[PDB]
C-alpha cells in the first residue's frame, strides 16, 4: 500500500488489476497465492487442482516483481504481470540524470509475432531509463534480444510516485523477424505507458503497456529496472 498489481492478458491485450496482500513477492491469482521469492526464476505450481507456469524477474529487485503467468489446463492462457510497492511520495528523489537499468518481457505482433523474456545478459532483452526528477521527466528505451537498434522509445511525466507516457517503435517499424526480401513489421505509434517507482527512495521502477491497433500491430510489455550507481 500503495501497491501496483496488474495482469496483462496476451490474447486480448487487456489490463486487469489483481487483488493483493500488499506484498510484491506474493502473486494473488484466482483466489490462491503463489510465492515469487540466478537472474530470473521459472517454475510450475499446482493449487486447487489448477496448474500455473510462472517466469518471474528479478533476483536483484526487492520491491518489484514482473514476469509471465501461464494457466494450463483445457485451455493454455498466457498473461504478463507486474507487482510493486510504491515509494512514499515524500521519498521521491529530486536528482537529475538518474539512470535505471533492467529488462522486460514483451510480445509484439502484426500478422506474425515476436516474443522475448527478461534477461541480464548482453544481447538479451534490455531496458534503460534516465529519470530527471526535477524536470518531472522520464525517458527510456527497451531493446529486443539479439537486436542492435532499440525497439521501444519511452517518454513520460512523473506525478507523485508514478509516471505515465508513451512507448513507440521506430518510425520504420519493428522487424518481427531478422530474415531479410520482405519482412513483416509492427508499428506501435502510441502505446500508453503506466508505471511507478518502488521501494525506499525509488531504488526501483517499473511499468507496463498493452496496445493494439488495426493495420499497425500490437504489443504487451512489462518492464522493471534498478537505480544505478554513478
Amino acid at each position: 500500500t500503495v501497491l501496483d498489481a496488474v495482469e496483462l492478458t496476451l490474447n486480448d491485450k487487456k489490463i486487469k488489476n489483481l487483488d493483493n496482500f500488499s506484498n510484491a513477492a506474493q502473486l494473488v491469482v484466482d483466489g490462491i497465492m503463489i510465492d515469487l521469492a540466478e537472474f530470473t526464476r521459472k517454475f510450475e505450481h499446482t493449487i486447487n487442482g489448477k496448474t500455473y507456469e510462472v517466469e518471474v524477474c528479478c533476483s536483484n529487485l526487492n520491491y518489484l516483481k514482473y514476469g509471465m503467468l501461464t494457466r494450463k489446463g483445457k485451455q493454455v492462457e498466457q498473461s504478463m504481470f507486474l507487482q510493486g510497492e510504491r515509494t512514499d511520495e515524500k521519498e521521491i528523489p529530486t536528482d537529475q540524470n538518474v539512470v535505471y537499468r533492467g529488462s522486460w518481457y514483451g510480445h509484439i505482433a502484426n500478422g506474425t509475432s515476436w516474443s522475448g523474456n527478461a534477461s541480464d545478459k548482453e544481447g538479451g532483452n534490455r531496458a534503460e531509463f534516465t529519470v530527471n526528477f526535477a524536470d518531472k521527466k522520464i525517458t527510456g528505451k527497451l531493446t529486443a534480444e539479439n537486436r542492435q537498434a532499440q525497439t521501444f522509445t519511452i517518454e513520460g511525466m512523473i506525478q507523485g510516485n508514478g509516471f505515465e507516457g508513451t512507448a513507440k517503435t521506430a518510425e520504420s517499424g519493428f522487424d518481427l523477424d531478422q530474415k531479410n526480401t520482405r519482412t513483416p513489421k509492427a508499428y506501435i505509434t502510441d502505446a500508453k505507458v503506466k508505471g511507478g517507482f518502488y521501494g525506499p527512495k525509488a531504488e526501483e521502477l517499473g511499468g507496463w503497456f498493452a496496445y493494439h491497433k488495426s493495420d499497425n500491430g500490437s504489443a504487451t510489455v512489462v518492464f522493471g529496472a534498478k537505480r544505478q550507481q554513478p
